């Protein structure tokens, strides 16, 4: 595999969103993964529609502003037979009356694939085959909502209880050994003002850091 990755510097990813006040950070993660495979697939980048999916997603088992998860979004991506554009179904971070319109539609998906669980190498060969991956992870903390530089590393973070859904766009290392210090390129959804221009390191192969490689999934496009 790569030394390192960084799918932000080939054009898969769009730039950073912001989901305001309300639990829709699966959506995020989940139109983060798709914007990637569509873009793989045919050399169009386009914005997708959180709101779409907090709308219409509940039958899937979503739960809007209140909380979902990945693959379910993949899951309705798949049974609805498209996703509608960031432009004609916008983000009001709020949960509103489904408005899918499939002649809007700009991307579609058979399925999902799933990383093995806990498998920090599984996820690595994930980012570096597929493109960006969603995942799960333990953002809980306030040295994550304070996060400005470096290789992020909290001795409270759990492998387990993951409360947040993000999008890992490659994976590096510090200095000239590719083999230590290493860390995740990870893609929030609180702004570019946060972090650094909405972007984190999370420390990689040590022990799963923050439920990483714990539930990643990404679309079958
Ligand atoms: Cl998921
Ligand atoms: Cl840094
Ligand atoms: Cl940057």
């Amino acid at each position: 595999l790569p030394k390192s990755v960084d799918w932000r510097k080939k054009g898969y990813v769009t730039p950073v969103k912001n989901q305001k006040q309300c639990g829709s950070a699966w959506a995020f993660s989940a139109t983060g993964a798709l914007e990637g495979q569509m873009f793989r697939k045919t050399g169009k980048l386009v914005s997708l529609s959180e709101q779409n999916l907090v709308d219409c997603s509940r039958p899937q088992g979503n739960q809007g502003c209140n909380g979902g998860f990945m693959a379910r979004a993949f899951q309705y991506v798949k049974e609805n037979g498209g996703l509608d554009s960031e432009e004609s179904y916008p983000y009001v971070a709020v949960d509103e009356i489904c408005k899918y319109r499939p002649e809007n539609s700009v991307a579609q998906d058979t399925g999902f694939t799933v990383v093995a669980p806990g498998k920090e190498k599984a996820l690595m060969k994930a980012v570096a085959t597929v493109g960006p991956i969603s995942v799960a992870m333990d953002a809980g903390h306030s040295s994550f909502q304070f996060y400005k530089s470096g290789i992020y590393f909290e001795p409270d973070c759990s492998s387990k209880n993951l409360d947040h859904g993000v999008l890992v766009v490659g994976y590096g290392f510090e200095g000239a050994n590719s083999q230590n210090s290493k860390y995740w390129l990870v893609k929030n959804s609180w702004g570019p003002e946060w972090g650094s221009n909405g972007y984190v390191k999370i420390a990689k192969d040590k022990n799963n850091h923050c439920g990483i490689a714990t539930a990643a999934s990404y679309p079958n496009v």
